[PDB]
């Protein structure tokens, strides 16, 4: 793996992951994206040299670390128009951060408009050299880390608004119904060795139930957080988010099915769709003949718990908290709604007006977008599902926090004792009511968007502007990011 210091090339190249091939975009020559790995506290330096000719796919980029708070340096969190401006093609622009206080499991991935279903998205990993879950495993590297992706045969701007994928990808590869010949990803075990896998889910869209034919997942962690371990069947893991799960390789030598099957295009596994290949050393070179047992113990999210049992911030009460917020989804034109405001990418990233003196939820464009926090406050934010927002269950993620699910989709008990924490939540489906708690510790503007990147790019996304009389002093931006939009701002329309 590459990192935590490293150039990050952006640049357009054809592509084959289920067998059939299309114009994406690579990452330093690569698809899928490189893994990049660091240790817990380490600083991140990923100069990232935007080489794209391409305006179908945007020639601009702009990248995002899924899951790393970012105290401080708020100006390279990434959302394009919300964290800068971005990156022009043929300029470079370095993403100087450090991780104090994290380890885990975490992604980067385009930010800018759905350009991440066009390619540009990987995994990262830091490492505990003191993990608590470290003793249950003898295996941990890069061979360890496993994607699921969805994949389309048109890329995101040439195809439907909302498209339906061709193939789901596994490590980068797998079939598509009209490529039954494709190759298939490969995941290597040793017999009587103990593996933490580390499952990333990289998908614009669908979320995946992943399983392993014959064995059972010991889950371990949560979007960066560390759980008690907590045995399982299936992962119902949806987009954006991670898991990851010990698998002790103490079945018979053979070949079993690695599993995911999405919600939507090509539902079952006829083929090896959906599919790839957990291999015993020692097994014959060939498709895996095991079969799916319906099995019972699924993730219930409802029932994880932090390793440290952390409670929710506020009180053990509905509304026990400083300030309690309800987001209403709804989808008037074609675009979605939070409180019948529908977000649109403002000229002037969120930060830089805030930056150039901009000083309530109220001066800041888009307006009805924005909501103001204060400092050092105990949040709550409930998010009811509705039908009234199509193409739910809709997984929302936060930047630059990570949350108490105090209710989980699914569930009707609310825990403040001891909730799960993680930073992607499924808000489920009618009668759930997906309640979240945070603390204000971290000033700057942060996104609260759906995951499903196409309904982000139509609205589904607000801006939590937190503690905006801190944000110029907690972040001081480097000449660099200064310099992006006015670069930016000067491009021909179909240079961006
Ligand atoms: C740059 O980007 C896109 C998408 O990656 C390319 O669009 C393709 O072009 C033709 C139309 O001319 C189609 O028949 C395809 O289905 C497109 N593929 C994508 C995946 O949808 C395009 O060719 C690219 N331009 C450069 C010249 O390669
Ligand atoms: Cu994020
Ligand atoms: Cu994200
Ligand atoms: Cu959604
Ligand atoms: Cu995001």
């Amino acid at each position: 793996a590459i990192g935590p210091v490293a150039d990050l090339t952006i640049s357009n190249g054809a592509v084959s992951p289920d067998g059939f091939s299309r114009q994406a975009i690579l990452v330093n020559d690569v698809f899928p994206s490189p893994l990049i790995t660091g240790n817990k506290g380490d600083r991140f330096q990923l100069n990232v040299i935007d080489n794209m000719t391409n305006h179908t796919m945007l020639k601009s980029t702009s990248i995002h670390w899924h899951g790393f708070f970012q105290h401080g340096t708020n100006w390279a969190d990434g959302p394009a128009f919300v964290n800068q401006c971005p990156i022009s093609t043929g300029h470079a622009f370095l993403y100087d951060f450090q991780v104090p206080d994290q380890a885990g499991t975490f992604w980067y991935h385009s930010h800018l408009s759905t350009q991440y279903c066009d390619g540009l998205r990987g995994p990262i990993v830091v490492y505990d050299p003191q993990d608590p879950h470290k003793s249950l495993y003898d295996v941990d590297d890069d061979s360890t880390v496993i994607t699921l992706a969805d994949w389309y045969h048109l890329a995101a701007k040439v195809g439907s608004p909302v498209p339906t994928a061709d193939a789901t990808l596994i490590n980068g590869l797998g079939r598509s119904i009209d490529t039954l010949n494709a190759d298939l990803a490969v995941i290597t075990v040793t017999k009587g060795k103990r593996y933490r896998f580390r499952l990333v889910s990289l998908s614009c869209d669908p979320n995946h139930v992943f399983s392993i034919d014959g064995h059972s997942l010991t889950v371990i962690e949560a979007d960066s957080v560390n759980l008690k371990p907590q045995t399982v069947d299936s992962i119902q893991i949806f987009a954006a988010q991670r898991y990851s799960f010990v698998l002790n390789a103490d079945q018979d030598v053979g070949n079993y099915w690695i599993r995911a099957l999405p919600n939507s295009g090509t539902r079952n596994f006829d083929g090896g769709v959906n599919s790839a290949i957990l291999r015993y050393d020692g097994a014959a070179p060939v498709e895996p003949t095991t079969s799916q047992t319906p099995s019972t113990n699924p993730l219930v999210e409802s029932a994880l718990t932090t390793l440290e049992g952390t409670a929710a911030p506020g009180s053990p009460a509905p509304g026990g908290v400083d300030l309690a917020l309800n987001m209403a989804f709804g989808f008037a034109g074609g675009k979605f709604t939070i409180n019948g405001a529908s977000f649109t990418p403002p000229t002037v990233p969120v930060l830089l007006q805030i930056l150039s003196g901009a000083q309530s939820a109220q001066d800041l464009l888009p307006s009805g977008s924005v909501y103001s926090l204060p400092a050092n406050a105990d949040i709550e934010i409930s998010l009811p599902a509705t039908a009234a927002a199509p193409g739910f269950p809709h997984p929302f993620h936060l930047h630059g926090h990570t949350f108490a699910v105090v209710r989980s989709a699914g569930s009707s008990t609310y825990n403040y004792e001891n909730p799960v924490y993680r930073d992607v939540v499924s808000t489920g489906s009618p009668g759930d009511n997906v309640t979240i708690r945070f603390r204000t510790d971290n000033p700057g503007p942060w996104f609260l968007h759906c995951h499903i990147d196409f309904h982000l790019e139509a609205g589904f996304a607000v801006v939590m502007a937190e503690d905006i009389p801190e944000v110029a002093a907690t972040n001081p931006v480097p000449q660099a990011w200064s310099d992006l939009c006015p670069t930016y701002d000067a491009l021909s329309p179909d240079d961006q």
